[PDB]
């Protein structure tokens, strides 16, 4: 079959431009024994994608995650018509020996869409599930600030901090942002862009301080942050996405004086660090929660592969709400 | 009884001057029923002033803890001779009911100096026990990264670290201060004012990179030792000396995306969070260390109350070779 890539033109500079990305065809050799071929369905932009560019050679194929259909098979494990995840990159097609490949929860359902395994069921939501249970240890009563609220993983975040009993006060960029949240249950909702003081903001949305701290922006929002933690107060270091498209310098460093009098306990992950066991049981989890609708989703679906570079870009400036999907 | 007293004349901006302190003159009232008149045998005098005098309005006594003799008691616990740790500030005598009072170990031998029950085997050793000993977790075989590593803190946590079976490295601001860790057992040892590049002097030192980061100075020293941590690896934040006498703004913090790639846990502390049987039971260790050998100390005595600004200038400026003490 013949394929579509979206291949790095030219490294970011701040925020991406259609000028740094480019389209190439190809022509994708012969199955053989034991490969499978994968038709992509749907296609995940994620954050982390802006920092991961920086360590690919210009000409390289943009990384990224897709749930794929195998349309030809050589393996007998993975039989036409099986749903997989993979990760070849933004690509329309791709050659796959199996190993590489996960397939979705055996108890998945119909009614669910299958680009959810890209989000809330997914590695956003795992994310999500072991930053704040695991690294956070939130273990209900606490007040959790979440940033990034309306995003994949923040919008899990905060309806898993609901139900397990917290106070969830949600960070967000836009006004609709806002309101998505408040039919989502969250406490307290805001939008940083356009308060008139953050520091007065996070204060009356909990004077006493916030137990935990799930930051996936970083930079000087996390500063003021921090003089708003508890004592003990634990921060999970999840992205930095403020710093992500900066041109100049990094913002100062969270004040020491203030870390130390609280002693804060501030512990960076990656999702990928659970395997095994705990991975499937997360997962599980998150299915259930959806299922009983305990867990909400929203998705932002655009038709069309090659407006791929276009959802990444919106998706980094914040314009859609929920989940940014590509549906080949 | 009269008293002499050291007073916040003026907030510090940078590093303390002259005319920031005030000797004040005071006529003490009498005992009352409980009450002791404490005179002080030995001052100290610590990093950790810089950053309390900044909650201090003008006028105020300087904060810090004395060696001190009950020369008149009305409280039975506590007769005339009794020695005792207090913490009335920078003063030559004061009046206490016993409460905020600490004694001396009873096994305290006459065989060492009185004012290491200040350095070594007080406060700031116990800095150094719970900081490496809890907070970064050794256990034995891991390489520390000790910065400020001449100093009461952390020339201690070295000397812990050897005893306990781990690797050190130690950063010091002064050639005399590379002689004396060397004596000491640091496995490496080197003056960051004039080494070339740091992060190379790093590398060298341990070119498998650090498993525990014991940090006192924080800054740009602590983000080049931070894309040098292993991973997992953990950070105790004590202090941030290199920032205490800044002028203008913080530097930049560590680079997030090393932070996160190498899911570094980074928790302060502050050592009065350990109290009670826990405290006791280091300061035993401490000196039972102290008494085989295991730990070595040394002290820079200033004689005279009224050079107590002095003492306490040429401490932060790094001009001492062990711990300044001042003898009332």
């Amino acid at each position: 079959s013949m394929t579509k890539t979206w291949t790095l033109k030219k490294h970011f500079v701040g925020y991406p431009t259609n000028s740094d990305f480019e389209l190439k065809t190809s022509e994708l050799p012969p199955l053989k024994n034991g490969e499978v071929l994968l038709e992509a369905l749907f296609l995940t932009v994620d954050p982390y994608m802006r920092v991961a560019a920086k360590r690919l050679k210009e000409g390289d194929t943009m990384m990224g995650q897709q749930v794929a259909k195998v349309v030809e098979s050589k393996n007998v494990a993975l039989p036409k018509g099986t749903i997989v995840l993979a990760s070849p990159g933004w690509t329309t097609h791709s050659i796959s020996d199996g190993k590489d490949l996960e397939k979705l929860l055996t108890e998945w359902p119909d009614t669910i869409p299958l680009s959810l395994a890209l989000g809330t069921v997914g590695m956003p939501g795992l994310t999500a599930y072991f930053g704040l249970l695991e690294i956070c240890g939130v273990k209900g009563g606490e007040t959790v600030m979440v940033n990034a609220a309306a995003g994949a993983v923040g919008s899990v975040v905060g309806q898993i901090a609901k139900l397990k009993g917290c106070k969830v006060v949600g960070a967000v960029g836009s006004d609709e942002k806002v309101a998505y949240l408040q039919k989502l249950g969250f406490d307290v909702v805001f939008n940083y862009k356009t308060v008139e003081s953050l520091e007065e903001t996070l204060k009356k949305a909990s004077p006493d301080g916030y137990d935990c701290y799930f930051d996936n922006v970083g930079g000087e929002f996390s500063n003021t942050v921090i003089g708003q933690m508890k004592k003990f107060g634990r921060i999970a270091i999840c992205g930095a996405i403020s710093t992500y498209n900066r041109t100049g310098p990094l913002p100062p460093g969270p004040p020491p004086e203030i870390v130390i009098y609280q002693e804060l306990r501030m512990e960076a992950f990656v999702v990928y660090r659970w395997q095994g066991d705990a991975r499937q049981k997360a997962l599980k989890d998150l299915l259930k929660w959806v299922l009983e609708g305990k867990i909400q989703y929203k998705e932002y679906i655009i038709e069309g592969f090659e407006n791929m570079p276009a959802a990444f870009m919106g998706m980094l400036k914040g314009d859609n709400l929920g989940k940014t999907i590509v549906k080949a």
